[PDB]
């Protein structure tokens, strides 16, 4: 539990893509910070990373809990910390990818769950993009979920009796349940889903923009075959210098 790299930023910015590429370049394993990734079966509404895009990079904290259970910042910390140390035993570089400002702050700062420098040699990188392009990608993102069957996924979970639990209250399924309940029309739900997504991305981008020690790289219409070398080098470099 010495070295560690963290990749933060709003949704649809390329965290996963940039993530797996850096892993292949720095012999690392990915530890997901997006709690929503834990609920198995729920793959469309959560934008669960697939084995394809995951490439050959091993990932943790994905599909480890049922949609009916919860995943507190504590449950995350109890699994995240042991994994960081275990990853190092194999010789790989642990990569914390995504999650809310809360989850990341609890692991990188070893919160006492029941400000000061991190006990790790962390390399926090942030991925930004031009406000418009970000919103546009988020809206399009939602369209794909609807065309992929998001609606039917929700309905099925709805009929199963899954409710009153974070998994369903998630800022991705609550909109659909509001539709199924009969409070709004389908299109209104979908739109509100895009609206709640754009607002969230924003909230997270400002949150991390606040916390210092975060190096920013803005992708936005960039060649990953270029940016990657930029980030790669920066990370490799910063890790070695700090170890005086």
């Amino acid at each position: 539990k010495e070295k560690l790299v963290a990749i933060v930023g709003p949704t649809a910015v390329g965290k996963t893509k940039t993530s797996v590429m850096l892993a292949k370049r720095l012999n690392g394993e990915v530890i997901s910070g997006d709690s929503m990734q834990v609920y198995r079966g729920m793959d469309i509404g959560t934008a669960k990373i697939t084995a394809e895009e995951m490439d050959g990079v091993p990932h943790h904290l994905i599909d480890i809990k049922d949609p009916s259970e919860s995943f507190s910042v504590a449950d995350f910390q109890d699994l995240a910390t042991p994994l960081i140390t275990e990853i190092h035993e194999r010789g790989r570089l642990p990569f914390l990818v995504g999650g809310t400002g809360l989850y990341v702050n609890a692991v990188i700062h070893q919160f006492n769950l029941g400000e000061t420098p991190s006990p790790y040699n962390l390399v926090m990188i942030g991925l930004t993009m031009e406000r418009d392009v970000l919103y546009d990608r988020i809206n399009r993102r939602v369209d794909q979920m609807v065309e992929e069957g998001l609606i039917d996924e929700a309905k099925k979970l709805y009929d199963r009796g899954i409710r009153d639990c974070q998994s369903v209250q998630a800022i991705g399924y609550k909109e659909m349940y509001d539709y199924l309940d009969g409070n709004v029309t389908l299109e209104e739900a979908i739109d509100t889903l895009k609206r709640n997504s754009r607002r969230y991305a924003k909230r997270q981008l400002t949150w991390f923009r606040n916390k210092a020690n975060v190096t920013w790289f803005d992708m936005t219409d960039v060649d990953f075959d270029k940016k990657i070398m930029e980030i790669h080098n920066f990370i490799a470099g910063k890790l070695e210098e700090k170890s005086k």
